[PDB]
């Protein structure tokens, strides 16, 4: 799904007046915005603040994504929200939303890019359960392999192989690699210039990566 | 998000015609509609038929949902899309479905709908995984403290004890545990007290 930019419906004609009518409620820092087991439910929208939302398990909490200004999101999703901050949300019930959106479809992009954004997190955290090995392999080839050049404007710690040469080497095969590579380029650990050619911004954080 | 019955919207006047423009393809059974590399874009709904969403991982795949007649889905989810039987799909580019939807918002709540599912799919499929791990992690732990004696091997630690050492909530690995012992891996003859009937089983846990 597209990502949504709500502003195009507050300050269009027709969805201007969408959250008319929403109660108000404010959520002081570290406070649990909902959880499973939870008897609530209902719609609501960030004003401002920041929100967490996650998972846990395996003494590891899983983090899926932020909820900011703007953001859209339910009180039965399964998953825990938190405030990481002073945060400020529109409410109402289900209904009430579902009304409004009926009546303003353009808002619906709001919901249909949350959905989006909650699903790739999933995606991404499962990914990193099914290959959480083969990441630190590769974590670890490219600290064993890896050099740096002169501090003098300067100091840059490079890796140049192809995904095949790495494939080949590791053993894994040469897709599961890439995603395996893929996905740590997008934690940051490892940065791609080219092909053949990688850098490691950082190299204490990719050695945690292992 | 609710349920979306797309009749209601083809029925309709205004949605009658939401697909009228696109294409149509027949995918044979077992062929692969979606790769995780695919490259080219596009919606599809389907028209009859069955296709698996799943996504490949380590020499193994991990089945999400399935889609049937009427459901939506695209052709950049990064989610691997397999016909299970003779199935046919109606495409087009995402440009043309996204001006459809415009013109016809009510058949949004379709895209809403499989995304919902989707999301509620991959929820479970996480829930899976660790408790899937978790349990090996007590699989192991039952090996690594094996009391062989008379031959009767045994394991005694509480519920607690396990869980602790095993970096987890006495909740949490108890669930796991008695899965286990359900599956007949391990046996509670008492608080505190297990026997480890077949110990290759349990090693090939782990
Ligand atoms: C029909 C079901 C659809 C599903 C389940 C779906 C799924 C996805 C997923 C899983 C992603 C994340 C890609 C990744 O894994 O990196 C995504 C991204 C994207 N999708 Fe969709 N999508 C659908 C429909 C659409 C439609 C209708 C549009 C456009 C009107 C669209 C536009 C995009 C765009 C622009 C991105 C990349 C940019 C971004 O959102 O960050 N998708 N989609
Ligand atoms: C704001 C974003 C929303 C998110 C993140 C979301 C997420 C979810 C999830 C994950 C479930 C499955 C819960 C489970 O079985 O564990 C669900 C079910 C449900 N949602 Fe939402 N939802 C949202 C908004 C809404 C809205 C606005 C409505 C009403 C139009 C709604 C109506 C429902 C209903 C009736 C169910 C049961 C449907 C089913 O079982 O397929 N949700 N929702």
């Amino acid at each position: 799904p597209p990502r949504f930019n709500i502003a195009n419906v507050l300050l269009s004609p027709d969805g201007e007046t969408f959250f008319r009518g929403f109660r108000s409620k404010i959520h002081a820092k570290g406070s649990l915005v909902c959880t499973g087991e939870g008897d609530e439910n209902g719609v609501f929208v960030v004003v401002d603040g920041r929100l967490r939302v996650y998972l846990v398990g395996e003494e590891r909490e899983i983090s899926l994504f932020y909820l900011t200004s703007g953001d859209m999101f339910c009180m039965h999703s399964g998953c825990l929200v938190e405030a990481t901050e002073r945060t400020e949300v529109r409410f109402a019930d289900i209904r009430t939303f579902e009304q409004k959106l009926q009546t303003c479809p353009s808002m619906a992009w709001g919901l249909i890019a949350i959905l989006g954004r909650a699903l790739t997190s999933c995606m991404r955290t499962i990914e990193d359960l099914m290959f959480h090995d083969i990441k630190q392999r590769i974590a670890g080839f490219f600290i064993d392999h890896a050099n740096t050049t002169g501090r003098q404007t300067g100091v840059i710690v490079s890796v140049d192989f192809t995904v095949e040469e790495i494939a080949n080497l590791i053993g894994s095969s040469r897709q599961t690699t890439s995603t395996a590579l893929n996905s740590l380029i997008k934690e940051g650990y490892i940065s791609r210039q080219g092909r053949g050619h990688y850098t490691i911004p950082n190299l204490v954080r990719l050695k945690a990566a292992a």
